[PDB]
């Protein structure tokens, strides 16, 4: 499916800084309205400082729209996680806590259930060819690879993983890992400039596509969007 996304800072709809106004409901709403039934949030005020975390914003996006959505930004402790369970997200997101410490977020695993959970990992291609993981486009490769991450999880049921590139290539790399791993459901997230990079992405095995800036800028709708990958 398509998985229209907004980026959040004080309750400003942001691009990645460019501000799209104060009106994340709305939004939100008429991306439900043509069809979606994902959403997904990225809270940068919590990501920066979990005291701040846009809990009461939060609450009040999940309760103004009929479909789940998935949350992240800032996820470092279980108290993290119960915390927006509890304002109504259907899913949260789990970045760098998922590289730095598996063993916690395993038991995360236990306590919420693998449906309540997706793990977002960056991807780079090294010189070799190897996928290797970062916590953030501006830090170095943590020394692991995307599937050696991967099979971490499965003890534990991982079902869903959100994977961004941030290293053609693109299309390929998720070929494999979807291939690889078919109890997996993936989701795409960056490189969506215009509607034929969601054609791209069809066939591959992704399960979901994130769509976030191309939305904002106008370059297609999510009708439209979802009416390309439904062929
Ligand atoms: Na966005």
């Amino acid at each position: 499916m398509i998985i229209p996304a907004l980026d959040l800072i004080d309750g400003t709809v942001v691009r990645l800084q460019r501000d799209y106004g104060n009106d994340p409901l709305p939004r939100l709403q008429d991306y439900a309205a043509q069809g979606a039934g994902v959403l997904h949030l990225v809270d940068l005020t919590g990501a920066k400082d979990p005291a701040k975390r846009q809990i009461p914003l939060i609450k009040t996006l999940v309760a103004g729209v009929n479909v789940p959505v998935q949350v992240g930004g800032g996820v470092r402790t279980e108290e993290d996680v119960a915390a927006l369970l509890k304002a109504g997200v259907a899913r949260v997101v789990i970045g760098s806590t998922a590289v730095k410490s598996p063993d916690v977020v395993k038991g995360w695993f236990e306590r919420f259930g693998a449906q309540a959970l997706v793990l977002a990992l960056d991807v780079r291609i090294d010189e070799h060819g190897t996928k290797q993981v970062a916590v953030s486009g501006w830090q170095e490769n943590s020394g692991v690879s995307l599937e050696q991450l991967v099979e971490t999880y499965l003890p534990v049921g991982l079902k869903h993983v959100l994977c961004t590139d941030i290293s053609g290539s693109n299309v390929s790399l998720y070929e494999e890992v979807c291939a690889r791993y078919p109890q997996i459901a993936f989701q795409s997230s960056g490189g969506i400039g215009d509607i034929d990079d969601i054609a791209a992405l069809r066939g591959t095995g992704v399960r979901g596509v994130i769509v976030g800036r191309a939305l904002l800028e106008g370059k297609f709708t999510v009708k439209e969007a979802i009416q390309c990958w439904q062929n």
